[PDB]
Formats: structure tokens, sequence, C-alpha cells
């Protein structure tokens, strides 16, 4: 996963701090 405003996946949600914002946590 990743920090938010980090690089994310709306099918992956990446996101340590919350899900995926158009790609961007």
């Amino acid at each position: 996963c990743k920090g938010k405003g980090a690089k994310c996946s709306r099918l992956m949600y990446d996101c340590c701090t919350g899900s995926c914002r158009s790609g961007k946590c």
C-alpha cells in the first residue's frame, strides 16, 4: 500500500491511508 495522495489504483486500493482517487490516494 501507500501514503495518502501517493500513487494508487481504483482496482487495488494500494493506499495505506485510504482508497484511490483518480490514480492518487
